[PDB]
């Protein structure tokens, strides 16, 4: 684990990550998508060999050595907002098993469920809180990568009213 297990935020494409691995807002159908997803598909194309993965669940597979953990949220479109509450905590708490499980001491991650998964709401609260909720146990250093400049500023303020 980190010395000093540390979160941290980027405004930045998570394909140009400095952690020991990356995980990805798949889709429950291991296909390339957009957003995210196609980026981590252009990197890492390697890691999609049998990545379809139910909604709530992630699924690690390997690209040479370097593990691209494929978590997939709900999609709040289709889903009612309690049960897909319910989905995007466990996505992220499977997130958690595998960094454990993986033994790496850092992780790049992107807010779950936000984007075209959002149901055209504001969810960086939401995703975030449930973030924090599952990674707090585990002692990798957590780095949080976003594209909104105000996005980032909001991360960066609730990473800092926690210390
Ligand atoms: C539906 O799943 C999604 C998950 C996250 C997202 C959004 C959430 C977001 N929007 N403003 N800051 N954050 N993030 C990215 O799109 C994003 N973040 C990091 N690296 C990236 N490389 C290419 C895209 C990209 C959308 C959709
Ligand atoms: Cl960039």
């Amino acid at each position: 684990g980190a010395m000093a297990p540390s979160y941290r935020v980027k405004r930045m494409d998570i394909a140009k990550n400095d952690e020991e691995c990356v995980v990805n807002a798949a889709n429950p159908r291991g296909l390339p998508g957009d957003g995210v997803c196609k980026a981590v598909y252009k990197k890492w194309p390697e890691s999609f060999k049998n990545s379809a993965t139910p909604v709530g669940t992630a699924k690690t597979v390997m690209c040479g050595t370097y593990p691209v953990i494929h978590a997939v949220g709900p999609n709040f479109s289709n889903y009612t907002e309690s049960e897909g509450d319910r989905e995007l905590a466990a996505a992220y708490r499977e997130v958690a098993k595998e960094v454990t499980r993986l033994g790496v001491n850092s992780v790049a991650i992107p807010l779950l469920s936000t984007g075209v998964y959002s149901g055209g709401k504001d969810r960086l609260t939401q995703s975030l809180n449930h973030l924090f909720t599952a990674m707090d146990s585990t002692d990798a250093d957590v780095v949080i990568y976003c594209r909104d400049k105000e996005w980032e500023k909001k991360i960066s303020e609730a990473i800092q009213m926690r210390t």
